[PDB]
């Protein structure tokens, strides 16, 4: 392992960006029917959890490459607007269930979710994201915005943190 | 011009990243005397203005490459900690003057500022950022996190917005 604080690298930055491009093509296709436009009708990106800023920065740039204009809001007026909620990780689904339910009260045109890392085995309630960059098993990861006690967000890859790190802390 | 909404491209994403690497080397050198460490003593990145999330995402990853561990806070406990305030653009300096003065009240170990775009000719008060990625003349730019009425943040380059865009709006 190229990092002394990690036991395994699960997804490199290159692997994540390749998958993000695949997802962006699907988003571009799915929203082509919506006549999105800068200013007049952007896709509203709602970025949720502090760590999602890395994913959000990379994803909105990729979506722009694919012709999907956005505006960004951070949770860390959508009435009649299309909303895409972005989260770096989906685990119990308790965060997204609450966010999506709250945003629904403002009656957006539609609401969908995009997550960088899904941990499908972590659910405490049923929840399926419309778009998932990558799946992880039930292990604790850091990097690509994900932290351990506010550190390691800047690791370019998604990695499994060594037990020694969090015992030596 | 490669964009139909811009009259000029001022800095490409590639140009910005090259300059960010030069700045990161200076930051790494300047903070080598501080014994920064994940968890125990990270550099505290305070990211200011909604648009700074793109710059912040790219910069913390570059700083990690250069061995500078960070934690991030967004303004959009530092007592005894080193703080680096990041802003996508510095113009009148009124924002950073207030932010730096407020953070000083919590007595950090030190406080410095890093901005992606400086408009040196825009000052309403004297202010010099410790680290500047790029300088722009007194023109209104979008891209690399910078918006016009919440749109165009996702443009990968820093560009001059066409007058037609903001009259046709
Ligand atoms: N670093 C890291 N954080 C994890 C992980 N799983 C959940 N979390 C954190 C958990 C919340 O942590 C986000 C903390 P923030 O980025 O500092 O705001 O994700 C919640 C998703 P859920 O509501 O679907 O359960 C993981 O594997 N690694
Ligand atoms: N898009 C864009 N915004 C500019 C520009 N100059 C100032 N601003 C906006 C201005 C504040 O806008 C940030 C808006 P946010 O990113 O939505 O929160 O920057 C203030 C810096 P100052 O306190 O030193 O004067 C510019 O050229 N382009």
């Amino acid at each position: 392992c190229k990092y002394d604080f990690a036991t395994s690298v699960l997804f490199t930055e290159a692997e994540l960006h390749t998958r993000m491009r695949g997802v962006a093509q699907r988003i571009a296709d799915d929203y082509s029917n919506c006549n999105l436009k800068p200013l007049e009708n952007p896709l509203v990106i709602v970025s949720v959890l502090k760590g999602s800023f890395v994913f959000t920065a990379d994803m909105v740039r990729i979506l722009g490459d694919f012709g999907v204009p956005t505006r960004v809001e951070f949770l860390r007026d959508i009435r009649g607007k299309h909303v895409l909620v972005l989260e770096d990780i989906l685990d119990t689904a308790l965060t997204l269930r609450e966010v999506v339910d709250s945003l629904k009260k403002s009656e957006p045109a539609s609401i969908k979710t995009l997550v960088a890392i899904d941990k499908p085995g972590g659910r405490k309630i049923p929840f399926t994201a419309e778009y998932v960059v990558a799946d992880v098993p039930n292990v604790f990861v850091v990097g690509y915005g994900l932290d351990y006690d506010q550190s390691y967000r800047e690791v370019r890859d998604v990695v499994i943190l060594k037990p020694s790190v969090y015992e030596t802390w």
